[PDB]
């Protein structure tokens, strides 16, 4: 009677899966695969009031049950991650994230139990399975406080005399900007030997976090940069070399 | 008798696969492993009403079993992921998928209990094995919003003083394009020193997601920019040398 009522009850919810719509042959092959597990746990559970000796019986169950601890293991991994994010979630949805180990770059669109689905800054989907936040460092730039400008001014080797004035006049043109957050790292130094350049490193923060208004002070500050070295006497290095002809 | 039953079984099964078509001597080893695996499973399960002690017959089936269950844990693993997909899946037949982990680009023919298979960007069939979906991340561009279009405009340095009025037109242009998608991300600004050119980046969206509308659209935008570029006096930058010579 207990294998009758069972039958029952997957012949039910295999019909409610046709209803609900689906393929014919893998909603019948999805009910047999449920038959079989379903003897198979009852044998194991009923092996001794019309069974066999408790030792055979012990060894096949031991058998598949570890054959089925390792191959289920990954999918069980993502669950228990998913649930993990349910209680502590170093993100929100709507959030820009990151990481330095995989690709999972986008803004948070959905967190389910399995996996999380991310909006690509190109407006596709990315499913990205749960297990990967209990082993990569995330990276949350929507969370951040400020934007960062970084650039290099290559000089000529000849325009050495000038590098100094120059840095001056950078740094003081950063300390008179509206749009620089003046309570951050501002530094402007010479501090490169390269190739064919000599180099000044520019490195500052913005106020804004907008990623319009951010990008219109960093041309603001390049023209200026641009302007400031013009100004100076001195020029942007290209790629240089010494060549001795026959 | 039981053992007669199953011998009977299985050679009803080898002549099936004959009949079906099949080389005959691997039809015979196949009926030859099960006849094998079934004795081996009988003893284990007989091994007390005219067996042994039921502390060696433990030992073995447990070795048995521990090495059985470790070397199928692939092919286990593969199904357990088709029935995860046949419940929860990140894609339907017909559309483009992707993953920044694997090469596994193409567009979904089959999935199967076993393998998926997609159909190449060449015209070629490529099998991924289920289990490689619960532990990669999965893009599925056939679901895109929108196509980008994302470019670089590479002025000489002597244009500095047309960069600002450049920018400005081509800002300009790409608001009146009837092809960009005015809702979605539009920057065009000048925010790169390179090695021999002043850097404008361009990147907005299409309204379509169609692969030869977008093409035809970008290319018309990239002939306007022609256009704008060369209409203001400034000019594209090739790779740019300083030469010293004896
Ligand atoms: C020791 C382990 C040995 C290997 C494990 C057994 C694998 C063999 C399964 C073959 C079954 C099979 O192909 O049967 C056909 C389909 O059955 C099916 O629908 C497939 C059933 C798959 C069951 C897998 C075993 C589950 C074990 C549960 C315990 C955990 C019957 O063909 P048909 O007539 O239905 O053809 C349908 C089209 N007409
Ligand atoms: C742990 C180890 C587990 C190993 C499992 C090995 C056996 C599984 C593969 C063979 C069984 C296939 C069963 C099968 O296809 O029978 C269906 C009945 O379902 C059923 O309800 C058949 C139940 C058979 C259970 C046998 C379990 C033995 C475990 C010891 C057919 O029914 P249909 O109406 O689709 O057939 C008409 C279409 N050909
Ligand atoms: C066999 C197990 C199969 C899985 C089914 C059972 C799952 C059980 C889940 C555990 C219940 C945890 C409830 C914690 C509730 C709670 O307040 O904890 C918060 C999350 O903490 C945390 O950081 C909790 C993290 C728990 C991770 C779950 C582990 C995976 C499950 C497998 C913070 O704690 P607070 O008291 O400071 O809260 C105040 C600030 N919000
Ligand atoms: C007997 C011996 C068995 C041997 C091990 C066999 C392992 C084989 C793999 C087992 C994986 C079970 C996955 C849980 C099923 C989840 C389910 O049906 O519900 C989902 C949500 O469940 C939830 O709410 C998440 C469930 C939490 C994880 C389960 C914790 C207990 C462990 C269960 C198995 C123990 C063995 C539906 O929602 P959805 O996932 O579609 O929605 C969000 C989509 N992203
Ligand atoms: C402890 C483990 C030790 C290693 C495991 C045993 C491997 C040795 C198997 C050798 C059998 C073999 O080569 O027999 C020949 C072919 O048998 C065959 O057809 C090969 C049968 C392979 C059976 C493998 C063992 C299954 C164990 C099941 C438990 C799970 C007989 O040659 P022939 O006369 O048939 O030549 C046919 C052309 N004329
Ligand atoms: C867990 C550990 C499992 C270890 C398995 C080790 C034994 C397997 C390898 C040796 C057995 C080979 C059997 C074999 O080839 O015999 C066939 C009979 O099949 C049969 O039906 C022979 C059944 C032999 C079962 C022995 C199992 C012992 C387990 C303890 C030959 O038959 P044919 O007509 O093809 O031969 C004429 C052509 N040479
Ligand atoms: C030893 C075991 C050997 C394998 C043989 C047994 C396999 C059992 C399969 C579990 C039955 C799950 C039935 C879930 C039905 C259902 O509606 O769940 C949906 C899928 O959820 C999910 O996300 C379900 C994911 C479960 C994946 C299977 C785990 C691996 C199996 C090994 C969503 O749930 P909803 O109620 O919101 O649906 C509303 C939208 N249709
Ligand atoms: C006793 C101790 C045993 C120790 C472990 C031994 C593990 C060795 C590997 C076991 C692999 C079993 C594979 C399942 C057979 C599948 C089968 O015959 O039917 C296929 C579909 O079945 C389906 O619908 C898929 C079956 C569902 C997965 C099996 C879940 C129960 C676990 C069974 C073994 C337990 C131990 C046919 O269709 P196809 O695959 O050709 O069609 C889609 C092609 N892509």
């Amino acid at each position: 009677i207990l294998t009758i009522k069972l039958f029952l009850l997957i012949n039910q919810f295999e019909k409610q899966q046709i209803k609900k719509g689906r393929d014919i042959t893998s909603a019948r092959i999805m009910s047999r695969i449920i038959k079989i597990t379903i003897i198979v746990v009852l044998v194991l559970l009923y092996g001794e009031h019309f069974g066999m000796s408790l030792s055979g019986l012990l060894t096949f169950g031991g058998i598949g049950g570890l054959a089925v601890g390792m191959a289920g293991k990954d999918i069980l991994s993502n669950f228990f991650s998913g649930i993990m994010l349910y209680f502590d979630r170093p993100f929100s949805i709507g959030d820009w994230i990151r990481s330095p180990d995989r690709n999972i770059e986008g803004t948070v669109a959905e967190i389910g139990w399995r996996i999380t689905k991310i909006t690509t800054f190109d407006n596709r989907p990315l499913y990205v399975p749960n297990s990967l936040f209990s082993s990569i460092s995330v990276e949350n730039p929507g969370r951040m406080t400020n934007r960062r400008i970084t650039t290099t001014i290559g000089l000529r080797y000849e325009d050495a005399a000038k590098v100094g004035v120059i840095v001056e006049a950078v740094r003081e043109m950063l300390k008179n900007h509206p749009a620089i957050d003046q309570r951050q790292t501002l530094l402007v130094y010479f501090n490169q030997f390269a190739d064919s350049s000599l180099n000044i490193m520019v490195y500052c923060f913005t106020k804004t976090t907008v990623w319009a208004e951010w990008l219109a002070a960093q041309q603001d500050v390049y023209l200026k940069i641009i302007d400031i070295v013009q100004s100076h006497g001195a020029d942007f290095a290209f790629p240089s070399q010494t060549l001795y002809m026959d």
